[PDB]
Parts: structure tokens; C-alpha cells; sequence
């Protein structure tokens, strides 16, 4: 006779640890350098495999069948640092939070990164405001 087991909380617990490693800057292999209009420059370190798991655009950007030695710097354009921050957090935690009046900027960043679940959620909000 065979024998299976599934831990239902596993992926949640594991993303908990991945987020701690991001915040401690351990095992990170990408730095996103975000410059937007005249807002001050910001950097966010991350794990390519986690970004790729949440965004088809990151996935295509990092999958070039001939990956670098370690730490890639990526220049990002036309998205505000706070918006990037919240999308990175979403990728690592499955949750996003914003004031009523950032929701459009967030949707703008989410479309650009093809993070479809948050595009949908923000679209729902905006329509309810009518």
C-alpha cells in the first residue's frame, strides 16, 4: 500500500520565511533601483524566483537561459517607489494595503507587472467608489 501527506499551511509558512530572508537581505540576487520623476531614488533587494512566481514580466526578465553570477541590478522606470514596495510585499505575503488615493497608482504598477489578482482587486474597488 502507498501513502500520501499534504501540509495545507506549508506554502503560507514558507512564504513567511522567504519574507524574513528578504527583510534580513539574505540569499537575495536582485536589487531593483527605482527612480521615478523627481522622487528620491530607492532600492529593494529580492529573490528572482519569488518575483517570477508572482509576475510574468519579472519571470521573462530573469529567465534568459544564461543567468548572471549572483547580484543583478535592475533599473526600474515610471513606477513610484512606494508602489513597487507594495507589489514586492504582495509577492512575498499575498496581501496589499493602500490609502483610498494610491489605488490607481497601484493598479498602474500591477498592470505593468501583470500581477493579475491585484489588477482585478483594484478594479473592483474603483468601481465600488461609484
Amino acid at each position: 500500500r502507498t501513502f500520501s501527506y499534504t501540509l495545507e499551511d506549508h506554502t503560507k509558512q514558507a512564504f513567511g520565511i522567504m519574507n524574513e530572508l528578504r527583510l534580513s537581505q539574505q540569499l537575495c540576487d536582485v536589487t531593483l533601483q527605482v527612480k521615478y520623476q523627481d522622487a528620491p531614488a530607492a532600492q529593494f533587494m529580492a529573490h528572482k524566483v519569488v518575483l517570477a512566481s508572482s509576475s510574468p514580466v519579472f519571470k521573462a526578465m530573469f529567465t534568459n537561459g544564461l543567468r548572471e553570477q549572483g547580484m543583478e541590478v535592475v533599473s526600474i522606470e515610471g513606477i513610484h517607489p512606494k508602489v513597487m514596495e507594495r507589489l514586492i510585499e504582495f509577492a512575498y505575503t499575498a496581501s496589499i494595503s493602500m490609502g483610498e488615493k494610491c489605488v490607481l497608482h497601484v493598479m498602474n504598477g500591477a498592470v505593468m507587472y501583470q500581477i493579475d489578482s491585484v489588477v482585478r482587486a483594484c478594479a473592483d474597488f474603483l468601481v465600488q467608489q461609484l
